[PDB]
């Protein structure tokens, strides 16, 4: 009944079958041979694998409700412990997500605005960037400090100075925590947590960092409830917290302490590594195609220019910018395996039958590179999102944020985040790196199922 695949080893499953090349080309091969949606047994864990725009969509969109449930990710779970909105299933999920959305958009007025807030951080990014002035520098950390700062602003209410002792001792972790989750002993744990639960090692060390972050969060929440002003709701914490008051009249409501605290935690968990990486890779790309950055730099001017602040109402009158912004995302393909779904009920897909909770990885990477929707699917080439008359050409296969009932909660936030950060830099300061444009290597340093670009250095020559 389950979709077809490679016969597993009875204990490891196919984890041996992977190593052969990349742990994703391994998948490529195990398409027909086996087709477009197959199963693989990771460890002892049966996993369906939607592969390729059409197959992904058909399931995740046209059967969206069935496929909308969140899969197991056992390593970081012992903490997230099934709360908050990445990681909830059930009504809890359909309700926290409902909250979280209403609470942006109607985050404006005020103040501030997510927009104003990103610009505020941008002013700062530029400001901090000007200081080096020709002097080359790995901007992989200020990209992590600017991405992370935004989330702070939203959840905590204010942005930290980069130099800040808490912020730093918090940014590390996050990124180390990330680093650890993406290590061999984590991957093993992910699959055999049942066994390795009981013995020490990086799965604990991971949870201890996250625990720390929580005690900060929970701490900040008191401070928030003390200072709490029902009239001026400072941020997410506040707004939740006041909504929480509202629910005092319900014997059994769903907005309890730990859905707040862990959500806050999750927001960070989502809103940092990825959106920073995409910027790193963004600038790195701009370097290898120094003219694409030029073509944008001219467009930057025509529509904005010398003085004012770059505004969201720009991208609409700037196709290339956004086109580029898309190709940066398509190409860099930063979540390649998507984040685990599982089906809510037994479910009928393409004739096969997946029992309740059968896990399913939407292999989007297969969609950002889908040969059916793009041509030189493997090269960086913005004309992937242009047409002949060089206006935007959106594509049903571009889904870096996933697709359907689950699509990335902070998609908007990031979509904007990229745009401004990208334009507000490229407004001020022209990329120039020691590394020769001829052969910049877009190879990632490593994957750990999370490519990060080979570490790099460029200068920022102003105006
Ligand atoms: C370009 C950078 C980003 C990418 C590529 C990205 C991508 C994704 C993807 C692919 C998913 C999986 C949806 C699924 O399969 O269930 C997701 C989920 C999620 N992401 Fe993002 N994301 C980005 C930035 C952010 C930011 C900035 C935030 C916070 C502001 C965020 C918050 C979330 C949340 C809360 C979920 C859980 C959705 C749910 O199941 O309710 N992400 N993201
Ligand atoms: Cl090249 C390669 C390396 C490691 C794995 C792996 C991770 N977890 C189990 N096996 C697979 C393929
Ligand atoms: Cl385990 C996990 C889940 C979701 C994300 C994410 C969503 N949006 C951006 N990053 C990252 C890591
Ligand atoms: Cl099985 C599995 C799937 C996805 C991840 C991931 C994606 N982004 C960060 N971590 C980790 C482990």
């Amino acid at each position: 009944h389950l979709p077809p695949g490679p016969r597993p080893l009875p204990l490891l499953g196919n984890l041996l079958q992977m190593d052969r090349g990349g742990f994703l080309n391994s998948f490529r091969r195990i398409r027909e041979k086996y087709g477009d949606v197959f199963t693989v047994h990771l460890g002892p864990r049966p996993v369906v694998m939607l592969y390729g725009t059409e197959a992904i969509r058909e399931a995740l969109v046209d059967q969206a409700e069935a496929f909308s449930g969140r899969g197991t990710i056992a390593v970081v779970e012992p903490i997230f412990r099934g709360y908050g909105v990445v990681f909830a299933n059930g009504e809890r999920w359909k309700a926290l997500r409902r909250f979280s959305l209403v609470t942006m958009r109607d985050f404006g007025m005020g103040k501030r605005s997510v927009e104003e807030r990103i610009q505020e951080e941008a002013r700062c990014l530029v400001e901090e960037f000007r200081k080096s002035q020709g002097a080359p520098l790995d901007p992989t950390f200020l990209f992590q400090c600017i991405t992370a700062n935004i989330i702070c602003s939203i959840v905590f209410g204010e942005r930290f100075d980069y130099k800040d002792h808490q912020f730093l001792r918090l940014l590390y972790l996050f990124y180390q925590s990330f680093s650890l989750i993406s290590s061999f002993s984590s991957q093993v744990f992910e699959l055999f947590s049942g066994f390795l639960k009981y013995f020490p090692g990086t799965h604990r060390q991971i949870s201890r960092n996250l625990q720390e972050i929580l005690d900060y969060i929970g701490q900040s929440v008191e401070k928030h409830r003390a200072t709490l002003d029902p009239s001026h709701p400072r941020d997410f914490i506040d707004t939740y917290l006041l909504r929480m008051e509202k629910e005092k009249s319900n014997q059994h409501t769903e907005f309890d302490h730990q859905n707040l605290v862990i959500s806050v935690l999750s927001l960070f968990f989502a809103g940092t590594e990825t959106s920073s990486t995409t910027l790193r890779y963004g600038f790195l790309l701009m370097l290898k195609y120094p003219h694409v950055a030029e073509k944008v730099q001219k467009e930057i001017d025509q529509v904005i220019g010398s003085h004012r602040l770059p505004t969201l109402e720009d991208r609409t009158k700037m196709p290339y910018t956004e086109a580029v912004i898309y190709e940066i995302q398509r190409f860099s393909d930063l979540i390649p395996i998507g984040v685990p779904h599982k089906v809510t009920k037994d479910t009928l897909f393409r004739g096969y039958l997946l029992p309740k909770n059968t896990e399913v990885y939407p292999i989007l990477s297969s969609a950002l590179h889908d040969p059916q929707y793009f041509e030189q699917p493997d090269t960086f080439n913005p004309d992937h999102f242009l047409d002949a008359n060089g206006a935007l050409k959106k594509s049903e296969a571009f889904m870096p944020f996933s697709i359907g009932k689950r699509i990335c909660l902070g998609e908007g936030i990031a979509r904007n985040e990229l745009f401004l950060f990208f334009t507000t830099i490229l407004q001020n300061f022209s990329l120039s790196s020691p590394v020769a444009p001829k052969d910049i290597d877009l190879s990632p340093k490593e994957s750990g199922f999370g490519k990060v670009p080979q570490t790099y250095q460029i200068c920022f020559l102003a105006r």
